[PDB]
């Protein structure tokens, strides 16, 4: 979408995976979907270093709404959980130097069953712009027709544009289309800043694997459409939660960087391990994800329970990720000729290789005829940066 | 098996899951299956507290053998990887106050392709006794028929007995005959100290889940047959490796205790985190696993992506494990009427409840009508001990 936004993948925090649709503020006041939750995360996003690392958008997902629209046909924030209203929340978030994201649905209802925006696109766009909203995530539930789905996503894009306010537009259009027909990514890119392709992530290695496998399976269709202003969205980072081992967490961070993915954390920033925090704030890995060239990476090789992915970067550099998919035994060595990397130009005549995950280490100079050898933990990933040089 | 061994579930270390069949001693000398590896693990079992926690048996799995039997028809340790032989290894292990476990296969070959014991059961049994072996794991690969399989497992049990040496006999009899015929656990129990029922564990939450789900599904068949001298083997503990989150590690430790499982670690004791170590050496949880009454636990309840399991202990105590099987969201509130626990006698008229995992914490006295509210992390478990009080 040519709105001048998302020139690099959008970074922020989104409540959905970790907090879901918890409406139980009586029994669980600190975890329920309410203004206090977002106020606290906004505070922590600044004080704990997330904003300085690039995480800018504090985003509200489903279940923020009152059961019904007001008498003027507007969406309302729930009066018990958001008593001060979204406008005051937006102002609070902006006073911290952050941006506010919000959620709506293209159909009759949101996925959790709250009011949908079908027949209200202009009213809702204008309501969000009035409030000071900076990003909309637009879900695809309760839409009976693929025509209405496509038309709704296009209409809201235009409606947001007409407000005059710059609003990142995050779509789930291809995801709700894929079962029934092939998405047209040239069309989607014109209307959306980023788009969900695949099923909801959860806090599991199985889920990370299936997203990587579906991305690599469909990479011919989706890799080349991504670029400044329009990104593939493989869903939230679940690092810092409960279901991923340390190696599995390194794998998600590494591959979301290779894939030029929006980086939306969904975790409890009040309760995050030093390790997960250091991984998520890793300046070098974030720089890869945010590389200004904006060319999405891809799977190069697959075999022997190993995967090799690579991404072209600016300044003639490349990122290489090698995943160990064997879920038994110990570290396994993988050896690859550097001449097979970066379409033969990454280390021609030479290159400097620096390892970034799971630890930072300079590996030295590699000639075009050299072989690269790494040990990789089961379900772990080694991420390298190849810096091309004529020495 | 009535040999006076495994009166509580056997505890130790087994190389297979973490080290497997690595023969590349040229390029990976510290990780290949060699006498060096087992000598190093032995040293660490003593120095780092493993022996004191109860982990006693240092066990060799597949791929220790030479490609061929010797001229006398005996198995031989690989000459390049075990140049000092198994007898010297057994002596070294015994000098550390530990016991030695070894591996063989009922069929013509081991699963990895080395010499099998079919037609050599008495030779091998005697060879192992002569070496001073204290435990045999006996695998089921390359066995043509169910007749041979059954007869093989029985033959080796008797052969071990005839040596006069006390040897723990660890079988895979039910695992390998399940596909074709329902195992007779009464028969299996008479011949074996423990038995593998299900597929090989690996370093994944998926595999932990599958083992628990298959156990609970089959718990009517297998729970009551367990007891002092004969245990169900859900396979190795994989805590301290690569594929399990912290909560998933706690779940395995808690549930292996509930299930009266043999506790065979398969990890690198040279490279293990402090958390994984503290969990594996947790005296209170190990005491549950090793409860002298030796009654295996079972799934009590399933619903709302929660599972409740319990185990009866000695002295009118119970252990209770509540698992959160929802793999999305945050810690989830679970409330249970304590009157549902221990067949209604656990907290009649009252009980003192102590949480053991993921942290140790006295929770206080509960009356029969009370409700316990826990918070359980996704894929995590809360483990409680209930002490009945008047
Ligand atoms: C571990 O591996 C060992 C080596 O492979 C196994 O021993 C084999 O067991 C075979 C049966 O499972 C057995 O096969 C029989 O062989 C008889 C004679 O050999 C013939 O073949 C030779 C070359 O292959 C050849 O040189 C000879 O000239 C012979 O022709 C043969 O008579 C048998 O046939 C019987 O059955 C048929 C069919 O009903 C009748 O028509 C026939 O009259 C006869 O009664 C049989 O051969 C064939 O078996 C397969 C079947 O599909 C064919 O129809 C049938 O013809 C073989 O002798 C040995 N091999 C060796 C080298 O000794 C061992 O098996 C176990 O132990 C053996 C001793 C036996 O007790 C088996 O029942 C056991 O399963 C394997 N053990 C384990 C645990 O896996
Ligand atoms: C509603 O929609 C309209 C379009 O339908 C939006 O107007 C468009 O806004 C963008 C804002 O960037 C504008 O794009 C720029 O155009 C000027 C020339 O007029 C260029 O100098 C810009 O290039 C520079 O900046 C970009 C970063 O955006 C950078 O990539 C370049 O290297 C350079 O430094 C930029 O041109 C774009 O460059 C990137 C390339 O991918 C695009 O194709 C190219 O457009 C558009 O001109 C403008 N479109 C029109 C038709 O006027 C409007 O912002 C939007 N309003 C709201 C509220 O959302
Ligand atoms: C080879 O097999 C035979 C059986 O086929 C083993 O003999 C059995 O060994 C058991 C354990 O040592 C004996 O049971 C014990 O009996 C004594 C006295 O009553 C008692 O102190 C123990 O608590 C135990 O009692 C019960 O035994 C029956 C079980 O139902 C119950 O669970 C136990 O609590 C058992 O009597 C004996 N059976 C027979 C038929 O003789 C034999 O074990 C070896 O012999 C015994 C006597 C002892 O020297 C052991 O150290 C030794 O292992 C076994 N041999 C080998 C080498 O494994
Ligand atoms: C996927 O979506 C893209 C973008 O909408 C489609 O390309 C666009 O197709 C429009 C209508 O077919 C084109 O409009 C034309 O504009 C010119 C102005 O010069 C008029 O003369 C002409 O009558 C049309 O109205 C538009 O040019 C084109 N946009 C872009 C950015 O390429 C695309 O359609 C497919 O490709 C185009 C080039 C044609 O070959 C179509 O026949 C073809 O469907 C969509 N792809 C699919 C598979 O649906
Ligand atoms: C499973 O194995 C059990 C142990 O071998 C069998 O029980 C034993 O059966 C013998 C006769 O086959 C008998 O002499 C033994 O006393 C008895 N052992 C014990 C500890 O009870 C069992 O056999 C079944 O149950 C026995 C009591 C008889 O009713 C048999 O006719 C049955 O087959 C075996 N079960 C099965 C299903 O094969
Ligand atoms: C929404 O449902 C109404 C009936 O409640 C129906 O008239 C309308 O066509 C539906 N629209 C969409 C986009 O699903
Ligand atoms: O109910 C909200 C939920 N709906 C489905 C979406 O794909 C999720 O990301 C989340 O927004
Ligand atoms: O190859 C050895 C391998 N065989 C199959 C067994 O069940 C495993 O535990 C292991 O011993």
């Amino acid at each position: 979408l040519d709105n001048g936004l998302a020139r690099t993948p959008t970074m922020g925090w989104l409540h959905w995976e970790r907090f879901m649709c918890n409406l139980d503020c009586q029994e669980e006041p600190d975890s329920c979907i309410s203004e206090k939750l977002f106020m606290e995360m906004a505070e922590l996003m600044v004080s704990e270093g997330w904003k300085d690392a690039g995480y800018e958008y504090l985003c509200i997902d489903d279940c923020w709404m009152a059961p019904q629209r007001d008498s003027e046909g507007r969406l309302q924030a729930d009066p018990q959980r958001f008593p001060h209203g979204i406008r005051q929340l937006a102002n609070y978030v902006h006073s911290k130097g952050l941006k506010l994201g919000i959620y709506a649905d293209v159909g009759n209802k949101t996925c959790a069953g709250f009011p949908g925006s079908f027949g209200y696109y202009d009213i809702d766009a204008q309501t969000f712009a009035d409030w000071g909203v900076d990003l909309l995530k637009f879900d695809g539930c309760y839409c009976d027709s693929l025509e209405n789905l496509a038309d709704g996503y296009k209409h809201m894009s235009l409606a947001l544009n007409r407000t005059g306010r710059s609003i990142v537009y995050s779509c789930e259009w291809p995801l709700y289309m894929w079962p029934f027909q092939k998405p047209n990514y040239t069309e989607i890119r014109q209307y959306c800043n980023h788009w969900r392709n695949f099923a909801d992530i959860d806090d599991s290695w199985k889920s990370i694997k299936s997203i990587l496998d579906w991305t690599s399976f469909n990479q011919e269709r989706i890799v080349d459409v991504a670029g400044p202003g329009g990104w593939n969205d493989p869903d939230m980072l679940v690092i810092g939660n409960f279901g991923l081992s340390w190696n599995q967490q390194v794998t998600q961070m590494a591959l979301w960087a290779i894939m030029a993915a929006p980086l939306f954390m969904s975790n409890d920033l009040r309760h995050i391990s030093p390790q997960a925090k250091a991984l998520l704030q890793d300046k070098d890995v974030i720089a890869i994800n945010q590389d200004p060239l904006g060319k999405q990476g891809y799977q190069l090789r697959q075999g022997d329970n190993f995967e090799v992915w690579e991404r072209p970067l600016s300044g003639l550099a490349w990122a290489v990720a090698m995943i160990n998919r064997q879920e038994i035994g110990g570290p396994r060595s993988y050896t690859i000729a550097v001449a097979s990397l970066g379409k033969g130009v990454a280390c021609n005549p030479a290159c400097f290789i620096t390892q970034l995950l799971p630890v930072k280490r300079k590996l030295g100079f590699y000639e075009w005829t050299s072989r690269l050898r790494s040990h990789i933990n089961p379900t772990g990933t080694v991420l390298l940066q190849l810096e091309n040089t004529m020495q």
